[PDB]
C-alpha cells in the first residue's frame, strides 16, 4: 500500500497516485486519482478509535453527510475501511477534491464585491438546507468553506454538528465551549449552549466581515476576550437585550463594564457595499432572538441578483452519542460505512 509522509493509505486498488494535502488531529488528507471515475479526489484517513470524542465527530459527520445531498455541502463519494471490526483501525472518507478554502483564499486574495456576494449567497443557500433538516453546523469558519477553480463553494466539517434543541439552550455564565473561538456568538460566553440556529448565523456574519477586510472581525485570544472584542464593536447591550439575560452572573458582568458606543460598520468597512453592511448588521445582532434567520438573509437586498427560493432547496425530512463508549461508536461507524463495501 502507498505511504504518505509516514502513514499507510490502504485505499487501493481504486485510488492511486497520492499527493499530500494536509493533516490535523488523528488523521491526514491527500488527493488521489480515482481509477473508476477517472478524476482526482480528496481522501481523509481518520484513525479515531482510541478517543471517544474523535469517534463522535467521525460518526456525526458520516451520518449527516450521507443523508444530505446539496450542491453547497460537501458529499461523501466513498468510504474505505477493513472488512471486519477487528481489522478496522482506519476510515478513509472519499470526497470531491476542491482547489482551496476560504481561509487560504483570504490570507492571499482581495475579494471583489461580486465574489463576496456570490460566496455569501452559497454559504446561506447550503445553510438553508442544513437548518431545514433541523441540524446546526456549529463550526462555520473560512477553513470549513471549500472552493473550486470556478468559485463554487461547499460547506465541510460536520464533526460538531447537532440537532437543534432550543428548549435546552440555557446555561450559566462562562460555560466551556468546543467550537472555534473567533466565530462564537456573544451568548455562548453568557448563557447559551449553542443549540439554536442563531449560532450559525453569527458565524456567517463573522465570515462576511472577514471577506470584506481579509481580517477576522473578533480575534479574541481567550474565552472572555472573545466577548470583549464583540462588545468593542457592537457597543454596550441595550436594556431590552440585557433583560433577556436572566442569569445574574452574566447580567452583572455586562452591567459592570463602562459604556461603549457602537463602531459604525461603514467606518470599519469603508469600501464595502452598503447593502452588504445592512445584512452584516442583521447577522451580527447581539440578541439572538432578533438576529436574522437564514431564509430572511437570502431574501435580503444584498443577494437580489441570486435569490430564488425555488432554487434554494430544503431537506426531505428532519434529523444519543454524547454518553456512548468509543467501542459502541466503532460499531456504529462500521455499520454506517457498510454500504460502500463490495
Ligand atoms: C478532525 C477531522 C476529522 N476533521 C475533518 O475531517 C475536517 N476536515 C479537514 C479537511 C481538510 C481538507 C478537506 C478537503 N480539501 C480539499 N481541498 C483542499 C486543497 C488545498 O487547499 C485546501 C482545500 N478538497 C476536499 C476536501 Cl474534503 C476537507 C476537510 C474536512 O472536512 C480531521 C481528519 C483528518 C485530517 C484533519 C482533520
Amino acid at each position: 500500500p502507498e505511504m504518505v509522509r509516514g502513514q499507510v493509505f490502504d485505499v487501493g486498488p481504486r485510488y492511486t497516485n497520492l499527493s499530500y494535502i494536509g493533516e490535523g488531529a488523528y488523521g491526514m488528507v491527500c488527493s488521489a486519482y480515482d481509477n473508476v471515475n477517472k478524476v482526482r479526489v480528496a481522501i481523509k484517513k481518520i484513525s479515531p478509535f482510541e478517543h471517544q470524542t474523535y469517534c463522535q465527530r467521525t460518526l456525526r459527520e458520516i451520518k449527516i453527510l450521507l443523508r444530505f445531498r446539496h450542491e453547497n455541502i460537501i458529499g461523501i463519494n466513498d468510504i474505505i475501511r477493513a472488512p471486519t471490526i477487528e481489522q478496522m483501525k482506519d476510515v478513509y472518507i472519499v470526497q470531491d477534491l476542491m482547489e482551496t478554502d476560504l481561509y487560504k483564499l483570504l490570507k492571499t486574495q482581495h475579494l471583489s464585491n461580486d465574489h463576496i456576494c456570490y460566496f455569501l449567497y452559497q454559504i446561506l443557500r447550503g445553510l438553508k438546507y442544513i437548518h431545514s433538516a433541523n441540524v446546526l453546523h456549529r463550526d462555520l469558519k473560512p477553513s470549513n468553506l471549500l472552493l473550486n477553480t470556478t468559485c463554487d463553494l461547499k460547506i465541510c466539517d460536520f464533526g460538531l454538528a447537532r440537532v437543534a434543541d432550543p428548549d435546552h439552550d440555557h446555561t450559566g455564565f462562562l460555560t466551556e465551549y468546543v467550537a472555534t473561538r473567533w466565530y462564537r456568538a456573544p451568548e455562548i460566553m453568557l448563557n447559551s449552549k449553542g443549540y439554536t440556529k442563531s449560532i450559525d448565523i453569527w458565524s456567517v456574519g463573522c465570515i462576511l466581515a472577514e471577506m470584506l477586510s481579509n481580517r477576522p472581525i473578533f480575534p479574541g485570544k481567550h474565552y472572555l476576550d472573545q466577548l470583549n472584542h464583540i462588545l468593542g464593536i457592537l457597543g454596550s447591550p441595550s436594556q431590552e437585550d440585557l433583560n433577556c439575560i436572566i442569569n445574574l452572573k452574566a447580567r452583572n458582568y455586562l452591567l459592570s463594564l463602562p459604556h461603549k458606543n457602537k463602531v459604525p460598520w461603514n467606518r470599519l468597512f469603508p469600501n464595502a457595499d452598503s447593502k452588504a453592511l445592512d445584512l452584516l448588521d442583521k447577522m451580527l445582532t447581539f440578541n439572538p432572538h432578533k438576529r436574522i434567520e437564514v431564509e430572511q438573509a437570502l431574501a435580503h437586498p444584498y443577494l437580489e441578483q441570486y435569490y430564488d427560493p425555488s432554487d434554494e432547496p430544503i431537506a426531505e425530512a428532519p434529523f444519543e452519542l454524547d454518553d456512548l463508549p468509543k467501542e459502541k461508536l466503532k460499531e456504529l461507524i462500521f455499520e454506517e460505512t457498510a454500504r460502500f463495501q463490495p
